[PDB]
């Protein structure tokens, strides 16, 4: 079995410039490549931390209703070795959004696409914030491909 990729999609509104995506797709030796192709930052008030949050977004786009940071470990926000920070700070152990655009690719070894496990992201959101901690835009994570099953094609 492999569980299926994920992808957080950034819709530019009055509220933020901000649009692109982040994918999640399984890869090799245990981890999840993550694609991050993001746009329209206001880069003067970055670098920008970003996480995967336990609530979703809804219909609203209220990124405060995406509650706290996904942390079924308990892992500290500052940290010396990737494996202590929080499942969900992609930001604290893969570097911080910056620039206006911002393009990267990296493995993660800590979230999971398997939603038999502690550490699976699916259903949770992505928020992105200003250095100060300001939530500028948010994203749900959701399934990426249309069609799954070991008959289908997509
Ligand atoms: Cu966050």
């Amino acid at each position: 079995m492999v569980s299926p990729s994920l992808i957080a999609k950034f819709e530019k509104t009055s509220k933020s410039n901000i649009e692109g995506t982040i994918k999640f797709t399984p890869a090799n030796n245990g981890t999840v490549s993550v694609s991050v192709d993001l746009k329209g930052l206001p880069s003067d008030i970055g670098p920008f931390p970003y996480h995967v949050h336990e609530k979703p977004v809804p219909a609203s786009k209220n990124c405060s209703a995406t509650e706290n940071h996904f942390n079924p470990y308990n892992g500290t926000v500052r940290a010396a070795t990737p494996a202590a920070h929080q499942v969900g700070d992609l930001a604290g152990k893969h570097g911080n959004i910056m620039g206006e655009s911002y393009k990267t690719e990296y493995d993660d070894s800590y979230i999971s696409l398997n939603e038999k496990s502690r550490s699976y992201i699916g259903g949770l959101s992505i928020v992105i914030h200003a250095n100060n901690g300001t939530r500028l835009n948010c994203a749900n994570i959701t399934l990426l491909d249309e069609g799954h099953g070991n008959a289908n094609t997509t």
